[PDB]
């Protein structure tokens, strides 16, 4: 059988805490009123959201709606229990309200306003300085959910809010986030395809926080080079071979012989031969004003087969890519 395997860091965290913190099954959810919010405008959605601005006719303040599709709806209490307890956290989205529609039934996160930089322009101007300011900003955010003992699980560029001009960052979209148990064996269907672990790809349940570094480090990856994203994988198979095609194929199969993973009998011939590529060869005139030896050395030590190896995100804030991010 597989081999198992622990967090490094704030393992035992959830077993000394009261069973309330993390059965979120046994909370009792307390709804607002809805007839407090009037929607204003679409901010956003996916397939398990539709996103607006509201004005809160309590306090005419405005906030953020987050109305919940059938399938975010099922596992509201993880993401409310996940949401109240980190709520007050460093760059940790505030929910501010829960809400139901009596007309459909559906249920609504109601959040604190974020006035949110266009995605597109921020993807296309941040500077270097920008990148690791931000980066920075987002490993505060990981290390105090890996401290309260939550993973994200689910870290890209659509899950974090960035207000430009006041240089605010918010962490989101926790409906896919789960307490950190260790032993305790995962669904790996979780995240988005571009930024899934090797661990996810090849069926190794028992993972943890160091999931949300390796994702971190797919958004890294694609914001430097220029490239998004940067392991464009048609399924789940060709992203691991995607994956396979720049770190190699020997470090993937010392890595599946540590914990004695069973892959697919196909494995020899989808994943093939691969030699780990020189981060050097992403390297063009068109992004060498974003990489340094620094970021490509962070880079490194997050994107690592071995999710035991990877940086963890109180280390990651030591490393020389941030010394000179003003602190
Ligand atoms: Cl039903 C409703 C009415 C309201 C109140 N008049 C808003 C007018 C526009 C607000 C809201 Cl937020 C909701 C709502 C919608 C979907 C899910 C939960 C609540
Ligand atoms: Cl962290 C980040 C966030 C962004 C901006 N995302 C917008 C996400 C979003 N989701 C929404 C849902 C509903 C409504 C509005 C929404 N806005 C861009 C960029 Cl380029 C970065 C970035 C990447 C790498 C390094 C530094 C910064
Ligand atoms: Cl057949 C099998 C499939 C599995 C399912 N995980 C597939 C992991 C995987 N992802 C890949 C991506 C690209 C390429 C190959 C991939 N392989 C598990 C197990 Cl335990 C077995 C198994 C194998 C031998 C003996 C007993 C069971």
């Amino acid at each position: 059988g597989p081999v198992p395997s622990r967090a490094r860091v704030y393992t035992d965290v959830n077993t000394h805490r009261p069973s309330e913190y993390w059965d979120y099954e046994s909370h009792v959810v307390e709804w607002g009123n809805q007839d407090d919010y009037q929607l204003v405008r679409k901010l956003g959605r996916g397939k398990y959201s539709e996103v607006f601005e509201a004005i809160n006719i309590t306090n005419n303040e405005k906030v953020v709606v987050k109305i919940l599709k059938p399938v975010a709806a099922a596992k509201i209490k993880r993401e409310i229990k996940i949401l109240e307890n980190l709520r007050g956290g460093p760059n940790i989205i505030t929910l501010a309200d829960i809400v139901k529609d009596p007309v459909s039934r559906t249920p609504a996160l109601v959040f604190e306003h974020v006035n949110n930089t266009d995605f597109k322009q921020l993807y296309q101007t941040l500077t270097d300085y920008d990148i690791r300011f931000y980066m920075y900003e987002i490993l505060k955010a990981l290390d105090y959910c890996h401290s309260m003992g939550i993973m994200h699980r689910d870290v890209k560029p659509h899950n974090v809010m960035i207000d430009h001009e006041h240089r605010k960052l918010r962490l989101i979209d926790w409906g896919l986030a789960e307490f950190y148990h260790p032993g305790q064996e995962y669904n790996v269907r979780v995240a988005s395809r571009y930024f899934k672990g090797p661990e996810l790809l090849v069926d190794y349940q028992m993972y943890d926080y160091s999931l949300d570094m390796w994702s971190l480090g797919c958004m890294l990856a694609s914001m430097i080079f220029r490239k998004e994203p940067f392991f464009h994988g048609h399924d789940n198979y060709d992203q691991l071979v995607r994956i396979a095609k720049v770190l190699g194929t020997e470090d993937l199969y010392d890595y599946i012989d540590k914990y004695n993973i069973e892959l697919d009998p196909r494995f020899n011939d989808i994943l093939g031969r691969h030699s780990r590529k020189r981060w050097e060869r992403f390297v063009h005139s068109e992004n060498q004003h974003l990489v340094s030896p620094e970021a490509l050395d962070f880079l490194d030590k997050l994107l690592r087969y071995d999710h035991q190896s990877r940086l963890t995100a109180r280390e990651a804030m030591e490393h020389p890519y941030f010394y000179t991010v003003v602190k």
